[PDB]
């Protein structure tokens, strides 16, 4: 619970760290329940340790301190930009700290567009969108959700019709925290038209922060392209593509970050991120993964974890475990494990009755099976004889998905 | 400018790793005008960058993710709980991504306490205070500053005065970015007192980004201590102490933090930080740092740094350039070279006339020599034959300091 900094040795740090090191081979090997890629294949740039790099300022203004990464962070962020279908000349963007910064970012960009603009986002978007609202005092409408966690668009419609005065600034969840739903994009955007808003009277940001980096490597789904009309995107660098610590790219349109980016003459800079400082081991980080598995690399990955997730899902439902997996997603929705210590085990994140897993790269068939035959065990132990018998799942996954003692009959 | 990522190299790479990592030990070198301590020795820590470490919510509720450094991390934050004065039991605080966080969240915190505040703050406040009061669309009156860029408690008062109504929050620069001024906390308490503001009608956040950290090392100045009615303290990590990556210690009073906190039922724990996903590194890496120098290492290396910036003042007033240094400072304000290939070589930041070197432990009096060597050299160039003469720096920095043409008369 603490280790307490004590006046002066080797032997003892050197000490707490093999037994550190030592419970994070533990912890990592069991992990199941949170969107990190544990992956790490970065052991080459652990030299750059020796150096304070700071990517202080804009990425395409080279500020006077010279410790940066500044051809790395912008080579990363060409290629997404061309991976969001943005030319060189039309996008801004930065490597930030993570998904939060990011959807900061985006929907502080969308206030300064709208001053005035009513927020719009699902009842499951991640806590760092009503903080942000909160942050930025923007009067947030929270719009309903479908079974699987997809914004409803119907009351995404009712919702904007008793506000056609103002302005629509809109959050989309591409892969919600628990669920691993979807928003259409595509659906959202035919209904603002046909609500009467125009381009210039809405804006959109996409949290991607797992499954954006995801959707672009498969040939369906609402493909997520400045060729609509998307204000900015982010994703967590720590989530997929995996870095040691919390990172992000966010990318937005040029015409945009005016309103935000404002001269620092100390730095010899522009200032248009949240952030001051920023990490420049990140940029080398995420660029050496690109250069090394490319648009094909990542593609196989992302093919072998929704390949894993499918896996996952059918044992649990062979196993009659209520359990579900959204058609864009690695996120494996199932009955909360009754025993805590199972769930402190295995890492597993709980919302009421769900948890989930998610498969990341790490996440193998083998790990998945060790987990399987440990649940399966132990669940035994927790409805039978005269007790409860498993929860309902219907109301949060569907019934269909659900294999409680009354919904498994119907399947 | 840009370093093109292709499609699938490891010549290649580590061709590129080789070339970078050359420039980085030069620019390392000469890097003279930034706060950030260069002198980074954590190499056996560099192992633990093969895990994706995240603290995740809560310093003091675990999460379910288990790849975290909460016992470091709190560690820490008790250390610095000790050097400000504060229990256990009184105090709230994180390792934060840098002193912009530090900043946004207690800012923050004061506007929580005070909705209806009036935020008050230096004309020589960092620019992410003014970015705070922006984002959070609060009220933001600039107070006047002395010509040493003190904050003017008269200039307050008068402000303070015309705003009797509305609770005060306030931001306290404890070392000012450009000419590294400490705001008189004390003096500002005295004026809200005598101006009718009793200490539940006024929210202070001191931003001491570098000078925080040192001002307690030394057995004099305006203490920062929570035995005064001070709200929060930020510094940053990488400034002083410093850490490969930006990071920085946030710390408030428990009391004030039950308004940000808000349960997160899928990460089992409380969200009352500015980020989600955090650095896990950092805490291990300012523990390990805290630990081999303790209180003494740390008194050593600030007092060696104020001795460092007073040799290189006096060698510039003796070369008759214009140079100021605050009491409590280790930054040397001076007459900024008309050179700008200098000032892109020795990394200065610059404003209008001022330029300033930063006597962060790295800088060595070997090094400062170096420096006035070369400035010193290329100066007779500048201001010689019927060209200008320097420039008056008395507005920026004192007459008393200024070596123009006609202030260095009256010495
Ligand atoms: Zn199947
Ligand atoms: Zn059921
Ligand atoms: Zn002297
Ligand atoms: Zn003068």
């Amino acid at each position: 619970t603490s280790l307490t900094i004590t006046e002066p040795m080797e032997a003892f740090m050197a000490g707490v760290l093999v037994r550190y090191r030592k419970t994070l081979i533990e912890k990592t090997k069991y992990h199941l329940g949170y969107p990190f890629n544990l992956d790490l294949d970065y052991g080459p740039l652990a030299e750059l340790q020796h150096f304070a790099i700071n990517n202080l300022g804009d990425p395409f203004i080279e500020s006077n301190y010279g410790v940066h990464s500044r051809q790395f962070e912008v080579g990363v962020l060409d290629w997404f930009a061309r991976l969001w279908e943005i030319e060189q000349k039309e996008y801004w963007g930065y490597i930030t700290n993570g998904g939060t910064e990011g959807n900061l970012h985006g929907i502080l960009i969308g206030r300064e567009v709208f001053p005035d603009g009513i927020f719009y986002t699902s009842r499951e978007s991640h806590y760092s969108i009503f903080k942000a609202a909160r942050m930025y005092r923007m009067e947030c409408v929270k719009v309903g959700t479908l079974i699987n966690g997809e914004i409803d668009c119907a009351d995404f419609k009712a919702k904007l019709l008793s506000n056609k005065d103002k302005p629509a600034i809109i959050n989309l969840n591409i892969g919600t925290t628990v669920k691993g739903a979807v928003d259409d994009i595509d659906l959202v955007i035919q209904t603002l038209e046909e609500c009467g808003f125009s381009h210039d009277r809405f804006y959109i940001h996409c949290d991607g922060a797992l499954f954006g980096f995801m959707m672009p490597f498969l040939n369906r789904g609402p493909k997520i392209t400045f060729k609509k009309p998307i204000g900015s995107v982010s994703v967590s660098g720590h989530k997929f593509m995996g870095c040691p610590t919390p990172c992000g790219v966010q990318i937005t349109r040029l015409e945009h970050i005016n309103a935000l980016s404002r001269n620092v003459e100390y730095l010899a800079s522009r200032d248009a991120t949240i952030t001051g400082s920023r990490n420049g081991h990140s940029p080398i980080i995420l660029w050496y993964a690109l250069n090394r598995k490319g648009f094909k690399g990542f593609q196989k990955e992302v093919q072998k974890c929704l390949r894993n997730a499918h896996y996952l899902k059918d044992r649990l439902r062979e196993a009659g475990i209520s359990a579900m997996l959204n058609e864009l997603s690695s996120t494996v929705v199932f009955e909360r494990p009754l025993d805590e210590e199972f769930v402190r085990r295995w890492q597993l994140a709980c919302e009421g009755n769900m948890a989930h897993v998610i498969v990341m790269p790490n996440v193998t068939i083998e790990k998945l099976d060790e987990f399987l035959n440990e649940l399966v065990q132990k669940r035994a132990n927790w409805y039978n004889d005269g007790k409860a018998g498993p929860p309902c799942l219907a109301p949060d996954i569907g019934s269909e998905n659900c294999d409680c003692d009354l919904h498994k009959l119907k399947h």
